[PDB]
This record gives structure tokens, sequence and C-alpha cells, in this order.
């Protein structure tokens, strides 16, 4: 957003820092086929230089299959085939041990008279039995909400008009040899559904495949902590990002940064392990780059640490452990 | 502090316009602090709904730790932490009612007051414990004596934290069970939710005659999850206003403050604690705020906020929130 | 000569009451007066015995006889978590914190004329349904009740299935030091473990934390699957005969049991992994303390020979038993 | 007596039943390169007819990297690269919706003076903090045991001589589009570490990729319930299997069968969800193929169901829900 970028890790360590960036338009025609698995086997759709900008025309989580409140999700969708992905985008010079920095500049709704979509998919959500939390109870009612929206507000209903706080649900890089579905978050990023990953945020992803192989998709107009019903307000967007490369920075999990905080993003089940992963990664980050002594960092976070529950519905839950940048002062 | 006029405690509390009697629950009045919360303890004080109570709480270690050279494993015996004040009896309280506890203020108690943070062996969020049973050596045994005042917590040369006090253990008695002071459950307990401080009203479901309110474990500050096992534990002068709401069936504790309402669920694994909180919030929105169930569920998937209380105690605690602006018709 | 293994049991080798002509007490409903739904040190004692004595307990079913027809509706007749009415507390002379109560179950027979067991699907309670802990918004499962005829040989489930009579105690426990835990929860004091192995021919070891021990028993099952997945087993009223003895100064953190072929550490918690960790770790500590094992060898050996029994996966805390065959205890 | 096979699902529904099978020798020379990811992108190494036999020369979980008790696992291994896989094997006619039936005939130790290996790998095991159950404690001691073995016994130590009960730790088929690492079990099979999957067992795996794409590996000379320290007695083997194909049999999870029982194998975290998955699958199996009414099956299993804890160390835990074949009688 403002001048905090000057002190960001991306600007201070990114190799593309002072470059006049080339802006690429990743349209649907360039993408050709959207992907439902994130790995090293997909044919690259674009190759960029670190520091370049990319304007992505993303598709909603249902790849436009739902367009009416009278639609029936169980008849139009097949789990886990949600979150069609743009990519893979190749970053010149990226190799295992590096980090892709993704700065989201803006996110606007795409199409004339744009609509977002929230849905209650049978056997999927936070307060229902699913195919993982296998119960014998009947699934919840099958609902769909077509919500009108603009760059300022989300028109949920007569009673509630929500602010437009867009963010990317699925942001990731390829694993070394595995190919993970677009519904799962892991140590490569993925379907994290962390509300903070929107305009004014920089997400750091660990490279494990040559070229990085950046994937993006599943834009949300807004989202609650946990994305409890299974979906947020899913919409097609024009997401503009700046991608840079940090050389030889060993990360085990995704990290992000914004004007006010730094955050370690862990993903797993049960939810406590996702939280352990995040907090422990944050502690290692504080010791490595911010001069903290390990036990002091641990005990300090027991007084100042902040937690963001991302999703609690996907194959793996996602949690972000934060620390306010004011507490990083030496 | 105008929001109190619209609070559930003021609008439904029977003690609302009373000139309250202020009781001083000193250590001499308390006699013996408790490590179990139930209906078997002898009452220490009886009050009228609307009365104020000035509680002289003891720290989580009951003063057993006073030096950074102390060794927790030699001075503490788990799970005997969080000595409790109470039980306090509310006149007229019976099963089906709710005790509303409004915290007015919290100040450090004693001359040259110090808070305490400790890494207790086999206890904490990033260590094997007696529940998450591992064979690894326990983490180093550490203790921090932190100087503090009504304005700041002097953690170190590098970090000076703001003083945001809150109560770690706030509860009412179960009908027949007696739960230890280290565990949070449907009666409240050791929730360690940072939001339960000055300017908050906590609603607890009565299941025993008289309510039997217990309080303790004051924190000068606390992170989400209380990850190392302890916050900045200190002895305090906690002033509360306790009132009674008649015939309001609650299954779990709820709280309210200037900006939000929250349902507090406690359990393991952490997902279930969160499910409990969110589901309770949804039932609360349907019952008292005119929401249709499925709309509330899908709406919270866009606006719900989550507070990770503790992720170290026998049961983890999570708060599901909704901003009061979204309660408008 | 099947009861030969008892001679080598921990109860016989270390129990203070070994060799005594035991006094047999009849814990009838008239002696019990009121059954309890919470296990702690505040209940009035109903019986005091000497270590080595026998007790014939007339237990009540998990519903305290509230259900007697397949047309009954559990949600209208039961209030959770008030299940498993308990017999006790029984006081053992000399028992104090640091000791262990050894409970050997001799036999379990169905009580009453034309006895019936009961299996039920209670709304918001069970392994494959949302509950008040695993809080879901889905409708509860159908409300079912099965009245099963039974005898000392078989459980007449249906025309198609006749199950063998393998009775065991669901709730066996001792009082905590100061807490009073409900009769539906298992913990480090024993409790509602629902471990099928705790039946005739088994000796359960419980850690004493309250003076006199304060032994509680109840919730007899005619049979039970691993996990007790629907929420209930075949619940029935029984005549359970036990022999209770006392082992002095044997520090245990969790319940343990022993039978003709194995030893087992019983852990209880949520999530289920932690219940299993507790059990296995306790077993490892037991092998190091009493059977001359080196810790890491025991750990790696159990990774090859350890056996696990899923007790319940429905109660407030799940229960898991980690076992080792007695043949592997030989030096 | 192998009389029970006549009533097995493989013999009654397998298309290859009655064929004079062709026996293939899947040697290391045929395999060329062992795989650490299971998916549809690997080049096929062998194509067989349903009913054929395959003699597989498997490699141990460490791909021979450990050969001395003085070896240091953290210096010789890189997690999660364990369990080198043989395959993919193609079954002629296999397509999505089918099931691969894998009957294990025998398993013998391979090599001169064969040795099995048990190891305590840092940050991996049931009773230690790991990278998923992220703790700050020091890892457990780094230990290795070289165990001599033969077709009759496992020479653990002077004090303990264990019986030779071999079984396959990793048995799987390819996902439709994903490629899952060889350390993870899921709905495609994988690193289940279920002791029952040995000689005299038939494992049923759901086909989701054309040709099935069968993968096998990680032979164990023995294993405890949970494989608590992280590893069993890992060894290189000569595993002989008979692979057949069952047409149009919709399965969501792996199933197995032996002389005395049928079992549904679920994999997930936390451990209760793995168990829910298994039991629910068993109930659906009993309703579909054995004439049970759903609620009766559920309540009956609450009296007769048996549970096998497979592993409680891998990225996903594995649990088997069983029912004795005597209770399947109409
Ligand atoms: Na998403
Ligand atoms: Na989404
Ligand atoms: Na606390
Ligand atoms: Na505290
Ligand atoms: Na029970
Ligand atoms: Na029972
Ligand atoms: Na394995
Ligand atoms: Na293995």
């Amino acid at each position: 957003a403002m001048k905090w970028l000057e002190e960001s890790i991306m600007v201070k360590r990114g190799v593309g820092a002072g470059r006049k960036p080339v802006t690429h338009h990743l349209t649907e025609e360039m993408q050709k086929e959207f992907h439902y698995t994130i790995g090293p086997y997909s044919t690259p759709v674009l190759t960029i230089e670190p520091g370049d900008r990319v304007i992505v025309d993303t598709r909603d989580a249902f790849e436009g299959a739902i367009s009416s409140e009278q639609d029936i999700p169980s008849q139009l969708l097949k789990m886990p085939f949600l979150n069609p992905q743009n990519g893979p985008i190749m970053i010149n010079g990226a190799e295992k041990g590096d980090v892709i920095a993704v700065y989201i500049e803006s996110m606007l709704p795409r199409g004339v008279n744009p609509h977002g979509i929230c849905a209650m998919i049978p056997h999927f959500g936070g307060l229902t039995g699913t195919d993982l939390t296998a119960m014998l109870n009947d699934p919840l009612p099958e609902k769909v909400r077509m919500i009108k929206l603009d760059s300022e507000k989300v028109y949920w209903s007569e009673r509630h008009t929500l602010p437009y706080k867009p963010h990317i649900g699925t942001l990731s890089v390829s694993p070394e040899i595995d190919s993970i579905n677009s519904l799962t978050p892991d140590n490569h990023g993925g379907n994290m559904d962390v509300p903070d990953i929107g305009p004014g945020s920089i997400t750091y992803l660990p490279v494990r495949a040559p070229g990085g192989r950046l994937f993006i998709g599943d834009a949300h107009a807004c989202q609650g902590d946990g994305e409890i019903c299974g979906t947020a307000v899913e919409f097609a967007s024009i997401t503009t990002i700046k991608v840079d490369l940090i050389k030889n920075w060993q990360l085990s999990w995704p990290r992000m940064e914004n004007a006010e905080t730094i955050m370690s993003i862990g993903s797993a089940r049960p939810l406590e392990d996702a939280t352990r992963i995040a907090y422990r990664d944050l502690i290692y980050w504080l010791v490595a780059d911010f001069g903290f002594e390990q036990w002091d960092a641990y005990m300090l976070l027991s007084q100042c640490g902040k937690v963001r529950l991302g999703n609690m519905v996907d194959p793996k839950y996602t949690v972000g452990a934060m620390l306010n940048k004011e507490l990083l002062a030496q």
C-alpha cells in the first residue's frame, strides 16, 4: 500500500527490485485450461522476470458452473474439483531453496454486473459431517446465494451489506514431485483461505520446483475466520500481482507480510497441529531474522501472538500466527 | 461506556437500578482458595444481584514463585494451578438462570508488584505434555519476573507491553461435578480468553442453586493461544459487578463488550472447540437476533471472527464473534 | 487348571490381602441406597472392605432402568450426560494416595427374571454423528432402541445374528483427590472406559488418590465392539462378582490391566491420537520400571509387537489400550 | 487350506479368474527408477492381464541407504523421501470405477545374509514432536537396529526373537490427476502400514486412472499396531502377488479381505476421523453387498466391530474397521 514496502523483505532482498517491470495479461485465452491439481507436470502458461507484474483474469471456485439460486450443487459439482487455477507461471532463475514473493496490488470484480456466490455444498463445511469427518447424518440443505457486488460493497441482503475485502483463497507454488489438488493447502501454499492475503499483502512461498510454478485462483469478496459453511463469497476477478524472487531463503511453510504484521501460515489436521506449525515457524523466523533468543520469543508470543483462523473446512485446516511489526524493533 | 445501556445485563438483569452494596473479598474472607470448582465448597460470600465485589486474587502459582532462579517442577504440582476465590452466592440464582459478570477494573496488588511468566515442564503449546504424551526431554525450565503497573508490562529492555489485564478463570459450579481449576468447560473455567477483562460482561449458565461464582488467575496480558503455557500471571484487585438474568437457557459461556458478542466453546481437538463456539453463536443469533439458521451460518462464513483463547489447558478454548453492527435489523 | 496365571499376577505377588479367607459382601440396591452420576470424594461410603475381600455387586444398566420398550424415545427419557448409575463408593482399609486398587472380576451374570440388554441410538451421541462436542448442524440420527434377550451363553440380537456373551464392565474407577468427574467420562482415575477386555478373568489396576480408594463400578455390557461406535453397547443389569486387593506404594499415572495373555496401559483423551500416545508411553514406562527394558529398545520393540485396543470413541474422552503379550516380558 | 478363496470377491467377480496366469518378474532392471510419488505421470514399467502374477523385487524404505547401526538417519535421509515404489503396473482393461484386487501369495527376504532395519528418525514417530505435531523439544535419540532375519524369525535381540509376519506397507493405485508422495496413505491406498496386508490377504483398491497404475513397496518383516517409533523392521523382499480386476464396483476407500474377515481401510488426521471413515465405509459395504439395513449394521458393529490401528506416524494415520466373516451369513 504505502511506504512500508521500502522496509519489506521483498524489496530489500528481491532480485527484481529496481526493474521497470513488464506487465503480462494472463487472460483466459492465454491460460487455455485451468488446473485442479498443483504440481510440476502442468505445461507452463507464462514465463516472467522477477519484479514483473501479472494481471490475472481468475475464475470463481465453481468455474462458472453456478449462476442461479435454484441450482443444485450436488448435480453441478464433483468434489474435490473446485478452485480452477491460473498458472503455472514461471519465474526466471527460481530454483529449490528460493522464495517467490507475491505482492497483491489490487482485486476487482470481473464481468458486467458481477455476482459473487456463497454455497452450502452437501458433505462439505465446518458444521457438517463430510467425507473426512464421516458421519451418517443427512447432509445440510443444499443452498446457493447469488450476491451482487462492486469495488465498495457486497450486497448480502436487505439487512446486511458487507464491506468489500477481497483476498486470494488459493495462492501456491509447485511441490518438487507431488501434485496436490486445488482444494488442499500444505507447505507449498494452496487453498489456505486466509482473509489477510489480499491487496496490500506480500506472500512468501518456498520454491521446490525449477521455475517456481506459481498458481493463483479462488478470489473471495469477503470471508469469515474459518470459512465455516464451506465457501466464502466466491467471484471471478481481475487480480493484479507483482512477483519477485528472493534467493536462498530456506522456508518450510508459507509466510506473509503487510503494513502492520508478519505471519507464518501452517496447514494441517487436527487444528491444534496447524496452530503449532504456525507458531513454531514464527518463532524460528524471529530467531533467524529478528535477533530473538528462542525461549524469549516463545514466552513473548505467549503474551503478544495473534492467531488468524483461515479455513476449517478444506482437507487441511489453515492457521496464521502473527506478530505486530512494532515488536520487531531492535 | 454508553453501550452498557443496550447490554443484555442491563436490559434483563434483575439488579439493574439498585444502589449496589460493595463487598471486599479479601484473603481473610476467602480463608482457603480452591483448586476444584463445584457445589461442595463452603460459600465465602452471599450477594444481591447488582452488587459489586472487590476481589483480592492470587496469582496462578499461589505465590509459590518469586525468583527467576526458581524451579517450577520442584515448586508446583500439576494440575494444581489457579487458586480460586469463591464460591460467591447470588441471591435468587437457580438452574436455568445466568450470572452476568461485568469487570470494571483490574489493578496489580501488593507493593512493587511483579507478574510471572513460566515454562513449566511437560506443559505448554509447543511441547509434549502428559496428554500429548511424548518421550522427548521437556523444554528448559524458565521463569520471568516482570515488573508492572497500571499502564505497562516491563517484559525487557527491548519490549514494553501495554497493560491489558483479563481474568483467566471465571466460572460457576456444575450441578454435581467438581472440575479442576485448570480446566475450562460449559461452566466457564480456565478459558484464558484475553477479551474477558475491564469493559466486558461474561454470561455463565447457572446449574447449582446460588450460582456459585468462582474467579481467579488474573493476567496482565496474553497472546492468542497462551502458547508457552502461561501468560503474565499476577495477583490483582479485580472489581466486578455481578447481576442475574432469569430463565435464559445457555449451554456454553457467552460474553459481550462494546463492539462484539461472543460464544465461548471449550474442547479437544481444537476444531471441536471452534465448532461448539460457532454453532452456539448461530443458535444465539436465531434465538435473540431474528436470524434464519442457514442465513446466519452462511453469513458467519463471511463475517465471523475467531479468538483462540488457550491451546495449552486440558481443554482448549475458542471464541466465535460477531460485530454488534451486524445485529441491527 | 486355567487360573494358574494368577499366581504370577501383580495382584497376588504384591497384594497385601493375598492368602486371606475373604469376607464376601453383597452390594445390593438396598445397601447402595442411591446410585451416583459423579465419581469423587464427596459421596457417602456404602461399604468398607479389607484388601482381599470379595464383593457381589447388583449393578443397574446405563439408563437406570428408564428404558424398557423398543417404542421408548431416548430424548424424552434421558438427560445427557446422566448415564451409567454407579455402585460405590467402596472403601478399602489402608488405601492411601500412592497405592493401587487391584480389581479382579470373577464373573458377570445377567440380573432379573427373563433378563434383557439394551442398545440405543441416542440423539446427538455416538461415533458417527454430530454431538454437543463435535458440534454439527445436521439433524440427529434416528432415535432407535433394541431390547435384546440374553443369557449366560448368548446375546439374541436378531434372527440373523446371535452374538456370544462376552460381558465386561464399562465404568470401573476410583475417586480423584478433589475433583468429582461425571460417570460418562474416563480419565486417569479409570471411569467410563468401555474397554471390552475389562471382564471376567481380568485384573484392573487403579491409582489411589483419595483416602480409602473409593471404588466405583457400573455400566455392565453383555458385549461391545471396538469403539462402541453407535454410542451404546448391549447395556444390562448384572450380578458382578469382584475381588478387590491393595498394592502399596506403586505410583501409576493411568489405569493398567492384566489378564492371562497380556498387560495393558489404558489412556483416555481427545483427540484419539493423544489417547493412544498416553497408553503407549505408559506401557513403555511400565516395561522400563518393572520388566528390565531399556527405554529406546522398548519403544522400537513395541513398534513391532505392540497391540492396540480401541475402547470407546464416543464418550467425552476416548479410551485406548496399549498391550504387550506376556511372553515378551520373559527376561 | 486356501479354500476360503473360492468365496472371495476377487474369485467371484474378478475377470481373470480361471486364467493360466503369465508370471512377470519385476526386477530392478525392469523397474529402472523407483518412485517417491504415486500418480499418473510416471512411465509404466509393466503391463499385465487381469489374473496374472508378478514377482516383485522390492527395496527397503531407505532404498538401501542404511546398512550399519553407526549410521545417522538425519545425514542419510531426506523426509519425506522414504518407501521407494515399484510400478506403475498397468492392468489391461482397468478404468475409473473399477477395482484392482491384489492377492499377496508370499514374501521372502531378498539378498545374501538378509537384514531388516528399524530406525528412530529425528522428528518422525508416534511418541515425538514432528514437523506436523510441531514441538520445540529436542528430537529423540537417533537410533538404528540391524536385525538378522529369515523366513521363520526376526532376530531382534538375545532376549526377543519375533515371528516372521511379513506385510506390505505401501500398496496403491494412482489418483486421477494428483500425485501423492510414497509416505502418505489416502483413498488410493498408499503408505497404510496395516499389518494384515500380507500373505493370505486380498486388497481392493479403487481405480481412478486408466490402467489402474498399481504401485507396491515398503515390505515389513513385522509391525506393531501404530508402528509407534516411526518404522517397522524394514527390508528388501521378493513379494509375489496375483493382480485381478473387478469391473464397475464403486469404492471410496481401500478394502481388504482374508480367511477370517473383511475390512474397510480409512486414512486421515485426527485419528478419530480415520476411524469414522473406516467404520462408515464398512457400514456402507454391509448395506450394499451383504443385505444389512443401515441402522442395524451401525448398532451391530457397536457390538462386533474390530479395529486395527495401522500407522499413527505417517502424514495421515490409517485405521482398519473389521467384521468377522461368520457375521456376514444371511
Ligand atoms: Na478456498
Ligand atoms: Na473459495
Ligand atoms: Na489460565
Ligand atoms: Na494463567
Ligand atoms: Na459406557
Ligand atoms: Na454402556
Ligand atoms: Na510405511
Ligand atoms: Na516402513
